[PDB]
């Protein structure tokens, strides 16, 4: 395949999501003969590493990845380390020395990706610096990959933007948010706008309601700490929720570049209703976990570093508006919680019930098209036709298809396909400022609802599919949600 | 459920037919609680049988379907005979006696049907001494089952149709045709209307072309003296093809009561294109079959009553055009032959492919929509989607479903749904008298080519799915056969 010269800088390379993620999939891009020759990758971090040390780091990271231990080592011979404060201005010289000396030692005509493996109070600081430092190629491209999260409310997310753009253009900023790189989540464009029938069918003439469901068995576990201020509103909604609905309610754009989808999503985004207190409580939901019917199922208040007092919301469901002539009247319902019935990632577009009237007892009812994300790829499809019966009568059959073992064996994993998208300049599969600002003003005005706590907060056993306000919210429309568990 | 207060009476009800399906049907209707008391059932032949005689018939007949023999002998009680000259006007006296014997006996009010299981020559005569004879009920109504064929050209189908309009009114004739008894075929409709989906894309601007498929695997076997002056012309396409493609090319109904289904039928039939010599040279294709790679898969020729200079077709491909806005430009094709790699009754609606381009080597495909009717019901729905590869790039995925086995077991065979159907004054599931006279006149003109010898006659070895230019046919729209074998 064709070679992809490129210098990556890991900030944080020490960190738990480098040897996790980020070096085995640099590994995997090597191991598909697209990194070959002309690449390096150099990590820093706060530790001190000789390369002896921060080699042996990569070689457990990578180890069970490794067919042949030739291989890995080959692959091993392109890192390198340098022990670094970001907050210290003069320390960039020697990140700009080893980074130039990776640059010549394999002949990397520029062509930079600094990834931000970091706590986000160093995101702007490390920006500044890396432009006033002289740390950008001169040639070739340079392309910031921030880590999540971008801000924690719209100020904070603004004020974060206006640092990077000190440095880099909005372009050329790649915000990670792993459920955009993931292989179904890509497959929504293909399945509308590649199928004439579902294309013309994506509007308000054919389309009842839009469901966005991200449900998980687990609870808080260990990251209450952090949870207990954030809750599924900013961990799950603000987040990855937003940019799937961003796929689902776009327009049809006027070619498949990645600037044409994204002012296709835009017009979604920036028709997408602001709510205020009482909007809040009518069109939305919040709940916390109780007990399951087992007792290691115990409820959120009991849990590790969880403040007894506590009202986070560790569910959320609730109803968007777009004031666009093709979703006018849809309510685009969505859901993300925690200690759920299921774990699951899927979009279920329920279509409006057709008119023509057979006679029948039972007469036609609302055709749904399911895309399972999570955990294994799959597409259903739930038509109306006809019952074995004696007397002609109408029902509901589900026509399905999943990921063979081939496919599922082939996809490759969110980060690979992030990192390697920011290779190549591709930003179909990432946020962009407004997105990111619309996502947050969205949340915000329900937040602001939430720490005045001028709405309820709804209970439900661990184990359920949530509180019953989450039903009574889609009946109110004549809805339910496809999904049961 | 509710009670069916009929009388029938069986011509030929000695008869092959009778005893493998009519009879064992009946019987069905008996044991789901429809015939209950007010019921009879009145067998006529030419043969010699007394009561007990028939009755043993009928016996022998249910042996099969019977699980208790008191239910069984119970529904015998119901069956009466005479043995009968239809050609006699005199001995019709004798038929009326059973069938008054029968009416007062098990008080059923009117309600017959008379079933003629006989040879066509004998049609007409009946149908005049019924009305003449006065065997029609004068209360309830009166209803004739023709069997198949109806007519064996335009002429003496028209001839036919009136002959038994001086007895009958065409909505009281219910002329047999399986296929349009079949469950499969009945679910056209309701994944149709029932979908908006695919009811506002039923037409010119989603779809590239229609496939009806009619497939077997059996050769001539034992026919051969009658099938050597049909052909699969006649034996398969006139009748069950052309209906089948009723279904599918009917214009939008006013309702589902059968007189709007009829004159949306009706609206496509009227439309059809009728062919001269040099058109179904171009659209038709008719072959006859050769040894295929076994010994015991002789030619057509070598079949027992075949004339050694036949040039019978036993297999036809042809393409139908019907001038409808709505069909403008479809091509809808139609294949039926014997002695082919499956033994199948399927429809394959083929899409246009969009024209979005999503910048990728395979762009957009054709979606498909496949109705499998034999020999087991199943739904496909081909559609593009993304292909698992690390660039974006499309492919076709098929979703399906099969009819379960509770449903597979619970399918009403199609005689058991065309009695049951007239017993109800129910004529949707059967041919009117505008349907058979265009598919005759439709037909006479591609058989009048062939009788000339004014078109060649293909070949094609046993097991495979028919001649080239079968698909050199479809090849000259852009289209292809979707079944492959
Ligand atoms: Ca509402
Ligand atoms: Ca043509």
């Amino acid at each position: 395949v064709s070679e992809i010269k490129t210098l990556v800088t890991f900030f944080g390379g020490t960190g738990d999501l480098a040897k996790r993620k980020l070096y085995p999939s640099v590994f995997n891009l090597y191991k598909k003969g697209y990194l070959q020759k002309h690449f390096a990758i150099v990590g820093t971090a706060r530790q001190a590493l000789n390369d002896d040390e921060f080699k042996q780091l990569v070689r457990d990271s990578i180890k069970d990845f490794t067919d042949d231990q030739a291989q890995a080592e080959a692959f091993i011979e392109h890192f390198s380390y340098r022990a670094h404060d970001v907050t210290d201005a003069a320390s960039y010289a020697v990140l700009k020395e080893a980074i130039e000396e990776a640059a010549d030692k394999f002949d990397i005509d520029g062509n930079r990706i600094f990834y931000m493996s970091v706590a986000p109070r160093f995101f702007g600081t490390i920006a500044k610096y890396l432009k006033s430092e002289g740390l950008l190629a001169d040639t070739g491209y340079n392309r910031l990959m921030i880590e999540k999260p971008f801000g924690t409310s719209y100020d904070t997310a603004a004020e974060l933007q206006n640092d990077l753009e000190n440095a880099f253009d909005d372009n050329q900023l790649f915000r990670i948010d792993h459920y955009l790189g993931k292989e179904m989540v890509q497959n929504i464009a293909a399945l509308r706008f590649g199928n004439p029938i579902f294309d013309a069918a994506w509007n308000k003439d054919y389309i009842k309601n839009v469901q966005v469901t991200l449900c998980e068995v687990l609870g808080v576990e260990e990251r209450a700490g952090y949870y207990d201020t954030a809750g599924a509103l900013l961990d799950m909604i603000q987040n990855h929720t937003m940019q799937i609905v961003g796929w689902l309610a776009m327009e049809k754009p006027e070619s498949f570049t990645d600037k044409d989808i994204r002012a296709a999503k835009n017009a979604a985004f920036n028709a997408l209703k602001i709510y205020d207190e009482a909007e809040v409580n009518k069109y939305f939901v919040r709940a916390q976990y109780g007990a399951g019917d087992s007792a290691d199922f115990k409820p959120y208040l009991e849990e590790l570093d969880v403040p007894a007092d506590s009202k986070n919301n560790t569910f959320i469901a609730g109803e968007l508006q777009f004031d666009l002539p093709r979703w006018e009247g849809v309510p685009f319902y969505v859901r993300s919680g925690k200690r759920l019935a299921a774990k699951q990632t899927r979009v279920d577009i329920v279509f409006k019930a057709g008119t023509f009237n057979f006679g029948s007892e039972q007469e036609a009812q609302e055709a749904v098209l399911s895309i399972i994300i999570d955990p294994k790829g799959a597409i259903e499809l739930k038509l109306n036709a006809k019952s074995v019966e004696d007397a002609f009568n109408t029902r509901t059959i589900d026509l399905g298809w999943t990921v063979s073992d081939e496919d599922k064996k082939n996809t490759p994993e969110p980060y690979e396909r992030m990192i390697h998208d920011t290779m190549n300049g591709d930003g179909s599969n990432f946020a962009d400022w407004n997105g990111v600002s619309i996502a947050w003003k969205f949340v915000d005005a329900i937040s602001a609802v939430y720490t005045a706590d001028k709405a309820p907060l709804e209970t439900y056993k661990s184990g359920s599919m949530g509180p019953e306000a989450s039903d009574k919210l889609l009946a109110a429309n004549g809805d339910a949600w496809v999904f049961k568990g």
